[PDB]
DNA sequence: TGGCCGTTTTCGTTGTTTTTTTCTGTCTCGTGCCTGGTGTCTTGGGTGTAATCCCCTTGGCGGTTAAAACGCGGGGGACAGCGCGTACGTGCGTTTAAGCGGTGCTAGAGCTGTCTACGACCAATTGAGCGGCCTCGGCACCGGGATTCTGAT
């Protein structure tokens, strides 16, 4: 399991790099151990030596339903808990519309096709409608009310923001059952605030720890990973489990491809957004 | 398809290198000679060697502290790019004097002879300078106040 980063302080760290790395986004021993040097001194007002130190003393502790039938049989049932799946796709294709039905999807019984966990979504783009989750919720009989009070929602501004969120998410995730974790737009920040060519190292290492960040939290909550990615990079594939292409048929019915999954095929399921729910394409 | 730029080549030229031919003076060999280098014998003093001593260099112990090492923020200086203008490179017509060859001449370089002033050397002398001892004041270090100076405002 998780060794959190707590108990590295014990090994004569002190607090206020424990503070540093945790704001950088390192919550276990785990996770500050297999790292060189370079993570740990890249970080503001660490060098060198404090480097050295932190390695060396870490090295001695340490299926939600789609409520789409045709894509949870395109997904042999739903996604897997405890890892990520990113479904990349042009805008308008129901990429959010998807967050927001799983949001609730999560919620249902595992009889039912979920996990029996509460919602995490995380927003960078303003397309956030709880009144969408109230519509899911009553889709599949699930109080409307319960899964807004079950959904902890927050708007990220920029990417020091978005990763600063997932320090919360860890600590918050611990009090109470969560199953799914989504991040709506978690490429635009890197777009809008990073745009010039030079900063292009910065956001992609700082992508680099948000995605293992992300799978860290899912091995250590086993809840499942949900990121969105507009497509008008190769450095997912590697992280991502299951990657989605999402493609506009015309009218209000959406195609779905699998495009890798070294588990499940490369496959393509038909689909619908409706008014309750992400449903079965219905000719 | 039109334009622009990179390139390649090609032709002109021209300055440099290479090949050939005449000469010449400069270099290689021969000769005669004489003086500088070699053999011999001599002395003596300079250098090699041996014993001794002591002083002064090396090594160690300990402390302690000033300086070295290290981290970090930042600012200012190194450096790259760009535009311009002017000073400098190239070429050409003119001229000036550099160079070469001849002729003249005389100051002074160079050699020789002579001799006298002067310096090596030596003995006796003695007083200046050196080794050693002692002391006091210029300077250095400490401390404290005054003044100056720098940078942010």
């Amino acid at each position: 399991g998780p060794q959190p980063i707590s108990r590295l302080e014990q090994c004569g760290i002190n607090a206020n790099d424990v503070k540093k790395l945790e704001e950088a986004g390192f919550h276990t021993v785990e996770a500050v151990a297999y790292a060189p040097k370079k993570e740990l001194i890249n970080i503001k007002g660490i060098s060198e030596a404090k480097a050295d130190k932190i390695l060396a003393e870490a090295a001695k502790l340490v299926q939600i339903t789609t409520g789409s039938k045709e894509l949870d049989k395109l997904l042999q049932g739903g996604i897997e808990t405890g890892s990520i799946t990113e479904m990349f796709g042009e805008f308008r294709t129901g990429k959010t519309q998807i967050c927001h039905t799983l949001a609730v999807t999560c919620q249902l019984p595992i009889d039912r096709g979920g996990g029996e966990g509460k919602a995490m979504y995380i927003d960078t783009e303003g397309t956030f409608r709880p009144e969408r989750l109230l519509a899911v919720a009553e889709r599949y009989g699930l109080s409307g009310s319960d899964v807004l009070d079950n959904v902890a929602y927050a708007r990220a501004f920029n990417t020091d923001h978005q990763t600063q969120l997932l320090y919360q998410a860890s600590a918050m995730m611990v009090e109470s059952r969560y199953a799914l974790l989504i991040v709506d737009s978690a490429t635009a920040l890197y777009r809008t605030d990073y745009s010039g060519r030079g900063e292009l190292s910065a956001r992609q290492m700082h992508l680099a720890r948000f995605l293992r960040m992300l799978l860290r939290l899912a091995d250590e909550f086993g809840v499942a990973v949900v990121i969105t990615n507009q497509v008008v990079g190769n450095i997912i594939a590697h992280a991502s489990t299951t990657r989605l292409y999402l493609r506009k048929g015309r009218g209000e019915t959406r195609i779905c491809k699998i495009y890798d999954s070294p588990c499940l095929p490369e496959a393509e399921a038909m689909f619908a957004i409706n008014a309750d729910g992400v449903g079965d394409a219905k000719d």
